[PDB]
C-alpha cells in the first residue's frame, strides 16, 4: 500500500485520511471542552439560564447525529479487516460525535467548523474510493461500506446546512426587546463564522438600499466595543502607564500595546493570503507538467489519469476561496483596528482640551488645534490600512524572488535589475507630479478669486456695462489654466502608463532573452507562463513599498504633535473648592485667603501676578468692580472662576456658578437653544425673563421668530442681541453664584438704564442670590450694595457705599422665593444634519445611470476621437494578445524541437510586438487627452461663463452667490482630470477583461453557457453595489463637519462652558457626534468588502471553470499544453480587474453629476445685448411702462414727460419705488407693459450694451473692482492719463493718489474695496461718472451714506460739470430736493 501527502492517482492517502481527521477531532475535542462548554455551563448554574423553544430544527439535527452515529458504529464493523490507525480514527470520531451531541444540546462556531471539516474529510475519503474503484473493481474495491459512506457525507452534510442557515426563534414575547425602534440593532452581533466569512450579513442592507434611498432609521446601532466611552477609557489607562516611564515613544507604545492585538492575526493572515498566492503558480507549473508528461505517456503508448488534472483544478478553486476569505478577514481586521484609533483619539483628545490651561490655548493658536482631529488623526487612521504591508513587502517580494530562483533558473536578476533601474524614475516623477498638481491647486485659488470679485459685484458691471473686457480677463486666465494643464497632464499622463506597460513587458522579453542566451536547456512551456506570472505578481508590492515610507514619516510627525498636545501642562483643580451651598442672606458665599496671591505665571514664574489681597462676598448681594481695562479686573474675576494657577491664599466658594463674558459666546443652533441651553424648559420662567431682560423687538427685528438660528451660519445678529441674548442665559440658568464681565458696553445707555433695575436691580428679577458685576457704569455703582476699586492690579478701595462718602471722594467717585435651582435636560441622543433637500432631490427622479447623461457627455465632447481612441485601445489589446499566443506557439516550436530554438527571430518579433503595443498606449493617452479631454472642458468653460454672465438679477439676487460660486470652482476643478482619468481606466479594464473572456472562449467552444449566468450575477451585485455605496458615502461625508464645527466652538467658548459647568454635556455631544460619524463610516467598509468577496469568488469560480472545461478537452482529444497554459494565465488576471472595474464604475457615476449639474446652469437665457437696429437734447418720455417680476407689484401706469436740460429729484416714502423707477430706466426687467422713449427712440428697439454704455449711473454703493486704478477708471484707453488724473483732482482724491502710487500710476487696489474708506470709494465712483462722456447722470440713495463733506462735493460737481446733461437722483434732503427743476414725488405703487 502507498503513503505520502498525496497518492500516484492525485489524491490524499488513506492514512492521511486517518491523520486530517484525527487532528480536526482531537482540535474538536479540546477546544470546545477547554473553551466552550465550560464557559457555557458556568456562564449561570449548570447551563445557560436563557428560554428558547424546542423547534423541528433541534430535534431533526438531534435525530440525524444519532443516526450519523449509528452508521458510523455500522461501519465499524466492517473496519477491523486490517489492523491499522483507522481504527483509532473510527474510536476518535466516534468520541468526537458522542461530545457533539451534548455541545448541540447545550447551545440551544467550533461546532460549524468542526462539522465543515468532518464534511470535507468524508468528501476526500469517498473521492479516495471512488478513484481506487477506478483502478480496481466497480464497487467494493477498498471496502463495501462505501455505500454507507456516502449516506454518511449526504448526512453530515445536512447537519451542517440546517445547523447553519436556520436562526433560533424565540416564543414568549420576543417583540418586547425593539421599544426603541429608531434605529435597528446591527446583525454583525448574532452573526455565525460561516456568515461573517462571506458577509451575507450585509445583503439585507444592500437590498435596502437598493430599493430605496438611505436614511437615518435604515443605518444599524454601531456594536459593542466601539462607543467613544470604552475606547477613551482604554487609552486613559494606558496613558497613566505612560506616566510611570514618560518618554517621547511612549504615545505609541501605548497606542501599539491598546490595539495592536489585532494586528498580529491581521499579519497572519496577510502571511496565509502571500503565501497561497505564491503557491498558485506552482500548482499551474504541475498543471502543465502533468499535461506534457500525459501527451509523452500517450505517445511512448501508442509507440508501444485525467482524474489527476480534474483534483489539480479543485485544489485552484481551494487555495482561491481561502486566498479570498483570509484577504476580506485581514481587510476587516485591519480597517476595525483604524476604526478604533480614531474613536479613541477623536474623543482623548477632546477631553484634553476642555481641561486645558486657558494660558496655552491663548498663547497656542486655535486653528492648529482643530487640524489635530482634522488631519492627523487621518493620518494615523491612513497609517493603519499598510503597516502590515510594510511588514509584509520585504517577505512577499523574498518569497517571490526564492519562487523565481527554483523555477527560471538561478542568478537571473536581470529583471529585478530593470526594475530597480525603473523604480526611482518613478519616484521622481511622482514628486514631479505633485509639484504641478499644487501649481494646478494654487490656478484654481486664482481663478476661484477672480470669479468671486466678478459675481459678488456682478450688479456693477451689468450697471456700468463693462462686461466683456472682464470676459476676455477670465478667458485669458483660463487659457494660461488650460496651458498649465496641457504642460502637466500630457507629459505625466505620456510617462506614467507607457512606463506601466513597459516595466512586466520589459522584464519577460529581457528576462527570456538572457535565458535562451547563456542558459541553455530551452524553455518548452514549463517555465515561461508561471514565469510571467510572477513577473506579474512582483510588480505590485516594491511600488507600493517607498510611497507608504513616506506617510509613515508624516504620521511619526503626528505622534510627535498629539504627544506634546497631550503632554501640555493643563489646569490645577485644588484652586478654589465648590463648597455645599449657603442658605441665608449676608451668609458667607464667596471667600478668598487672607493674603492671596494670584497669578498667571506658573511656567517661568513670570510676574503676571497680584499680591497680597483679600476679598469676601455673603448672600443676597450686588458687588461691583470698578476700573479701567488692563487694570486686572478680569483677573480678579478669572480668581473667583477658579481659573489661574495661584501662588498663596486658601479660596472657597458655595453654591452653583453662572458667568457672562465681556465678550458673549453663542451655541451654534437656534435662539430658543442658546435661551435653554441645556436645561429644561419652563414656560413661565422662560417668558419672564425674556420680558425682564429682552423685549419683543429684540425677537422682532431679526425677520424671523424665536426659533431662528444664530449667526455662528444663521443670520447675524447685533452686540446688543449677543449681550442681551447672554443675560438672558445666565437669568435663565439662575445659580447660586452670579458673575458679570461688564455686559452692558455694547447697549446704548437708556435701554441699559433699564436694563440695571430691571435684571439686577434692588427689585430686579434675581435680587435674592450674589451677584458680582464687572462695570464702569455710574448709575449701577451708585446703586450697587458693595464697592471695589481695582487699579495697578491691586484693589486699592473695598468699602460699602457709606464709607467711600465719608472719606474724600476723589479716588473713585470724582473719577418664599427659591426657584428650585435650574433643572437639566437627561442627556438624551442626537439627530443628524438636514436631508430635505439632497433627499428630495434624489427622490424627484429615478433611473439615472443610463447612457443618456454619457451620450450628451459624448456629444459635448468630440464624437469623432472617440473613435479613434477605441480603435488604438482595441488594436493595443490586441496587439498585445497576438504577442502572448505566438509566444505560445514559439513555446510549442521549442518543445517539439529539442533545444534547436530561432530565438534571435521570434524575440525580434516580440520585442516589435511590445513596442508596438507600447506606442499605442502611448500615443492614444496623449493625443486624445490633448484632443477629446482638454477640448471638452474649454467648451464646458466657455458655456458656463456666456450662461452665467448674462444671466438676470432675478438670477443673481435669488440664488445664493456662495452655492455657485463653490459649484463653479469645485466642478470645473474636479471634471478637468478626475473624470478623464477615470474614462480612461474604466475603458482599458473592460477591453482587458473582454479580450480575457474572448481568448477563453477561443480555447474552448463550450465557455459561454458557465460565462452567461455568472455575468448576470456579476451585474446584479454591480448594480446593488453601485446604487447603495454612494449613498453610504454621501453619509459619511455629510458626518464629518459636524465634529469640526462643535470642537471649533468649544475652543471658542471653553472659557463660559467651564464656568457654566456643563462639561459632561459637551462631552456627551461630542461623543454622540463620534458615534454618529462612526455608524456612517461602517457600513461603506463593509459594503466594498461584501462587494470585493463576491467579485473575487466569481474569479475563483470562473478559474476553476476554465480549468475543468480545459482538463475535459484534453480528455476528449488534443489539445496542446500551451494553449491551457495561456489560458490559465491570462485568467489569473481576471480578479483584481473586476474588483477594479466595479470601482471605476463608482467613480464615473459619482464625477458624472457634476457635469449635469454645469450642464444644467448652461441652459439658462436672456435676451440679446446686440446693437439691433442718442443723447443730448432727447426728450424723455414713459408711457404705461410696469417693469417688475411677475410675482410682485410695485409699478402701476407710470407716465411722464422731461424736456431736455433739467434737474430732477424723485423722493417716495419707503417702499415707494425708489430703485424701480431707476431700473425701469435702464431696461434691466424685460417686461414692458408700454412704452419709454428717448431721443425719439423707445429704449427696447436698439438693445442693453450700448444704451449702458450711453448713460452714467451711481446705484447706491461703491462696489468697486480689484487692479490697478487706471484699469479700475477707465480700463478702455479712451483718452490719455491727463484725463483720469485731471478728474481725480475735481474728484479731490489726490490725497490718496499721492500717499500711494509713488513710482507712478500703478497702484494696487486690495479685493474687495476694504483697503479704504466707502467715502473714497463712492469719490472714485463719482470721478469715474464724470470722467464718462455720456450725458444721463443718475445717483441713487444720495444722502443716507455721506459724512457731510462728501454730500457738498458730490453736489456741487454734479452741478457745475454736467452743464446741460439731464440728470436724475433719489435722495432725502430737502435743499438738494428743492433745487431740483421739477420735484415728482415717487407714489406707494402710482
Amino acid at each position: 500500500e502507498g503513503f505520502g501527502p498525496i497518492s500516484f492517482y492525485g489524491d490524499f492517502t488513506q492514512c492521511f485520511i486517518d491523520g486530517v481527521i484525527l487532528n480536526l477531532s482531537a482540535i474538536f475535542m479540546i477546544t470546545f471542552g477547554i473553551r466552550d462548554l465550560v464557559n457555557l455551563c458556568k456562564k449561570k448554574h449548570s447551563g445557560i439560564k436563557y428560554r428558547r423553544n424546542w423547534i423541528i430544527v433541534s430535534r431533526m439535527a438531534l435525530v440525524l447525529l444519532e443516526i450519523a452515529f449509528v452508521s458510523l458504529a455500522s461501519l465499524n464493523i466492517s473496519k477491523e479487516e486490517a489492523e491499522n490507525f483507522t481504527i483509532v480514527s473510527q474510536y476518535a470520531s466516534t468520541m468526537l460525535s458522542l461530545f457533539v451531541a451534548l455541545a448541540l444540546h447545550w447551545i440551544e462556531t467550533v461546532l460549524l467548523f468542526y462539522w465543515l471539516f468532518e464534511t470535507f474529510g468524508n468528501f476526500a475519503k469517498l473521492i479516495n474510493i471512488l478513484i481506487r474503484h477506478t483502478y480496481e473493481g466497480i464497487w467494493y474495491s477498498g471496502q463495501t461500506g462505501f455505500i454507507l459512506t456516502l449516506f454518511q457525507v449526504i448526512t453530515c452534510a445536512s447537519i451542517l446546512l440546517l445547523e447553519a442557515l436556520p436562526k433560533k426563534p424565540l416564543m414568549p414575547h420576543q417583540h418586547i426587546h425593539q421599544t426603541l425602534t429608531r434605529r435597528k440593532p446591527n446583525p454583525y452581533d448574532s452573526a455565525n463564522i460561516f456568515s461573517r466569512i462571506t458577509f451575507s450579513w450585509m445583503s439585507g442592507l444592500m437590498k435596502t438600499g437598493y430599493e430605496k434611498y438611505l436614511v437615518e432609521a435604515d443605518l444599524y446601532k454601531l456594536p459593542r466595543n466601539f462607543s467613544s466611552e470604552e475606547l477613551s477609557q482604554k487609552l486613559e489607562k494606558n496613558w497613566e502607564n505612560e506616566l510611570k516611564q514618560k518618554s517621547n515613544p511612549s504615545l505609541s507604545w501605548a497606542i501599539c500595546r491598546t490595539f495592536g492585538s489585532k494586528m498580529l492575526l491581521a499579519a497572519f493572515f496577510k502571511a496565509i493570503h502571500d503565501v497561497l498566492a505564491f503557491t498558485q503558480p506552482q500548482l499551474l507549473r504541475i498543471l502543465i507538467k502533468f499535461v506534457t508528461d500525459y501527451n509523452s505517456e500517450r505517445q511512448d503508448d501508442h509507440s508501444s489519469p485525467i482524474v489527476r488534472g480534474f483534483l489539480i483544478a479543485f485544489a485552484m478553486f481551494l487555495v482561491g476561496f481561502t486566498q479570498t476569505s483570509v484577504l476580506h478577514q485581514y481587510f476587516l481586521n485591519v480597517f476595525n483596528t483604524g476604526m478604533y484609533i480614531k474613536s479613541a483619539l477623536t474623543a482623548l483628545i477632546y477631553q484634553k482640551s476642555l481641561v486645558l490651561s486657558n494660558e496655552a490655548s491663548g498663547l497656542s493658536s486655535t486653528g492648529d488645534i482643530v487640524n489635530l482631529m482634522s488631519v492627523d488623526v487621518q493620518k494615523l487612521q491612513d497609517l493603519t490600512q499598510w503597516l502590515n504591508l510594510i511588514w509584509s513587502g520585504p517577505f512577499q517580494i523574498i518569497i517571490c524572488l526564492y519562487s523565481l530562483y527554483k523555477l527560471l533558473g538561478n542568478s537571473m536578476w536581470v529583471g529585478v535589475i530593470i526594475l530597480v533601474i525603473m523604480m526611482p524614475l518613478n519616484s521622481f516623477l511622482m514628486r514631479i507630479q505633485k509639484k504641478l498638481q499644487k501649481s494646478q491647486m494654487k490656478y484654481k485659488d486664482e481663478r476661484t478669486r477672480v470669479i468671486s470679485e466678478i459675481l459678488n459685484n456682478i450688479k456693477s458691471l451689468k450697471l456700468y456695462a463693462w462686461e466683456k473686457p472682464y470676459r476676455e480677463k477670465l478667458e485669458e486666465v483660463r487659457n494660461n489654466k488650460e496651458l498649465k494643464n496641457l504642460t502637466k497632464l500630457g507629459c505625466y499622463m505620456a510617462v506614467t502608463s507607457f512606463q506601466f506597460n513597459i516595466v512586466p513587458f520589459l522584464v519577460s522579453c529581457c528576462t527570456f532573452a538572457v535565458f535562451v542566451y547563456t542558459e541553455d536547456r530551452a524553455l518548452t512551456t514549463d517555465l515561461v507562463f508561471p514565469a510571467l506570472t510572477l513577473f506579474n505578481l512582483l510588480s505590485f508590492p516594491l511600488m507600493i513599498i517607498p510611497m507608504v515610507l513616506n506617510s509613515f514619516i508624516e504620521a511619526s510627525v503626528s505622534i510627535g504633535r498629539l504627544f506634546t498636545f497631550f503632554t501640555n501642562e493643563e489646569l490645577q483643580p485644588d484652586s478654589v473648592q465648590r463648597l455645599p451651598k449657603v442658605k441665608n442672606i449676608g451668609d458667607v458665599a464667596i471667600n478668598i485667603g487672607d493674603d492671596a496671591t494670584f497669578l498667571w505665571q506658573r511656567k517661568p514664574e513670570y510676574k503676571v501676578a497680584l499680591k497680597n489681597i483679600n476679598f469676601q462676598a455673603k448672600k443676597g448681594n450686588l458687588t461691583c468692580i470698578v476700573g479701567k481695562v488692563g487694570s486686572g479686573k478680569t483677573a480678579l474675576l478669572s480668581c473667583m472662576l477658579g481659573d489661574l494657577f495661584r501662588v498663596k491664599g486658601f479660596a472657597t466658594v458655595h453654591g452653583s456658578v453662572a458667568y457672562v463674558s465681556q465678550v458673549p459666546w453663542i451655541m451654534n443652533g437656534t435662539v430658543k437653544e442658546n435661551i435653554l441651553f441645556g436645561h429644561r424648559y419652563d414656560a413661565e420662567f422662560y417668558e419672564k425673563t425674556i420680558k425682564a431682560c429682552a423685549l419683543t423687538i429684540d425677537l422682532a427685528i431679526l425677520m424671523d421668530g424665536d426659533k431662528t438660528l444664530v449667526g455662528e451660519k444663521g443670520i447675524s445678529l447685533s452686540g446688543g442681541q449677543k449681550a442681551r441674548l447672554s443675560l438672558a442665559r445666565a437669568v435663565y440658568a439662575r445659580a447660586d453664584t452670579y458673575l458679570l464681565d461688564d455686559p452692558l458696553a455694547a447697549v446704548d445707555e437708556h435701554v441699559a438704564r433699564h436694563l440695571i433695575e430691571h435684571v439686577l436691580g434692588p427689585n430686579g428679577l434675581l435680587h435674592t442670590k450674589t451677584k458680582v458685576l464687572a462695570t464702569n457704569k455710574v448709575s449701577a455703582l451708585s446703586i450697587a450694595d458693595s464697592i471695589a476699586l481695582l487699579d495697578n492690579g491691586e484693589i486699592t478701595q473695598q468699602g460699602t457705599y457709606d464709607e467711600i462718602t465719608k472719606d474724600a471722594d476723589s479716588p473713585l467717585w470724582k473719577l418664599a422665593i427659591s426657584l428650585r435651582r435650574a433643572s437639566d435636560a437627561t442627556l438624551g441622543s442626537i439627530d443628524f444634519g438636514d436631508d430635505e433637500n439632497i433627499a428630495k432631490r434624489e427622490h424627484r427622479e429615478q433611473g439615472k445611470v443610463k447612457w443618456n447623461i454619457y451620450l450628451e457627455y459624448a456629444k459635448a465632447c468630440n464624437p469623432k476621437s472617440v473613435c479613434v481612441f477605441i480603435l488604438f485601445i482595441v488594436i493595443s489589446m490586441f496587439l498585445s494578445v497576438m504577442g502572448n499566443v505566438w509566444l505560445k506557439h514559439w513555446s510549442e516550436v521549442n518543445s517539439r524541437y529539442g533545444s534547436n530554438p530561432n530565438a534571435a527571430r521570434y524575440l525580434a518579433i516580440y520585442f516589435a510586438l511590445g513596442i508596438g503595443s507600447a506606442l499605442a498606449t502611448l500615443i492614444q493617452t496623449i493625443v486624445l487627452w490633448v484632443f477629446c479631454t482638454i477640448h471638452a472642458s474649454k467648451y464646458l468653460h466657455n458655456l458656463m461663463t456666456n450662461s452665467v454672465l448674462r444671466a438676470p438679477m432675478t438670477f443673481f439676487e435669488t440664488t445664493p452667490i456662495g452655492r455657485i460660486l463653490n459649484r463653479f470652482s469645485n466642478d470645473i476643478y474636479k471634471v478637468d482630470a478626475l473624470l478623464g482619468r477615470t474614462f480612461s481606466q474604466f475603458f482599458v479594464n473592460a477591453v482587458k477583461v473582454t479580450f480575457t473572456i474572448t481568448v477563453i472562449c477561443a480555447t474552448t467552444w463550450q465557455f459561454i453557457f458557465i460565462i452567461i449566468p455568472l455575468s448576470v450575477f456579476y451585474i446584479y451585485y454591480q448594480q446593488y453595489y453601485l446604487r447603495t455605496s454612494r449613498e453610504l458615502r454621501r453619509l459619511d461625508s455629510i458626518t464629518r463637519s459636524p465634529i469640526y464645527s462643535h470642537f471649533q466652538e468649544t475652543l471658542g467658548g471653553l472659557a463660559t462652558v467651564r464656568g457654566y459647568s456643563q462639561q459632561k454635556r459637551f462631552s456627551h455631544i461630542n461623543q454622540c457626534r463620534i458615534d454618529n460619524n462612526m455608524s456612517a463610516f461602517y457600513p461603506s467598509i463593509n459594503a466594498n468588502r461584501w462587494l470585493a468577496y463576491r467579485l473575487e469568488l466569481i474569479g475563483s469560480i470562473i478559474i476553476l471553470g476554465a480549468a475543468t472545461l480545459s482538463v475535459f478537452r484534453l480528455k476528449q482529444g488534443t489539445l496542446t499544453a500551451g494553449m491551457v497554459g495561456l489560458s490559465l494565465s491570462y485568467a489569473l488576471q481576471i480578479t483584481q480587474t473586476l474588483n477594479w472595474i466595479v470601482r471605476m464604475t463608482v467613480e464615473v457615476e459619482t464625477n458624472i453629476v457634476s457635469v449635469e449639474r454645469i450642464k444644467e446652469y448652461a441652459d439658462l437665457k436672456s435676451e440679446a445685448p446686440l446693437i439691433v437696429e442718442s443723447q443730448g437734447d432727447i426728450k424723455f418720455n414713459n408711457y404705461s411702462t410696469r417693469y417688475r417680476p411677475e410675482l410682485d407689484l410695485v409699478l402701476k401706469h407710470i407716465n411722464i414727460h422731461i424736456k431736455p436740460n433739467e434737474k430732477v429729484g424723485i423722493v417716495g416714502r419707503t417702499g415707494a419705488g425708489k430703485s424701480s423707477l431707476t431700473l425701469a430706466l435702464f431696461r434691466m426687467i424685460e417686461a414692458s407693459e408700454g412704452n419709454i422713449v428717448i431721443d425719439n427712440i423707445a429704449i427696447n428697439e436698439i438693445g442693453l450694451y450700448d444704451l449702458r454704455h450711453k448713460l452714467s449711473i451711481i446705484p447706491q454703493d461703491s462696489q468697486v473692482f480689484e487692479g490697478t486704478v487706471r484699469e479700475n477708471i477707465d480700463p478702455i484707453n479712451q483718452y490719455t492719463d491727463e484725463a483720469i488724473w485731471r478728474a481725480l483732482e475735481l474728484s479731490h482724491l489726490k490725497e490718496h493718489v499721492l500717499s500711494m502710487s509713488n513710482d507712478g500710476l500703478d497702484a494696487q487696489l486690495t479685493e474687495g474695496g476694504g483697503n479704504l474708506s466707502v467715502g473714497q470709494r463712492q469719490l472714485l465712483c463719482l470721478a469715474r461718472a464724470m470722467l464718462v462722456p455720456s450725458k444721463i447722470l443718475v445717483l441713487d440713495q444720495a444722502t443716507a451714506a455721506v459724512d457731510v463733506e462728501t454730500d457738498k462735493v458730490v453736489q456741487e460737481t454734479i452741478r457745475t460739470a454736467f452743464k446741460d446733461r439731464t440728470i436724475l437722483t433719489i435722495a432725502h434732503r430737502l435743499n438738494t430736493i428743492m433745487d431740483s427743476d421739477r420735484i415728482i414725488v415717487l407714489d406707494n405703487g402710482k
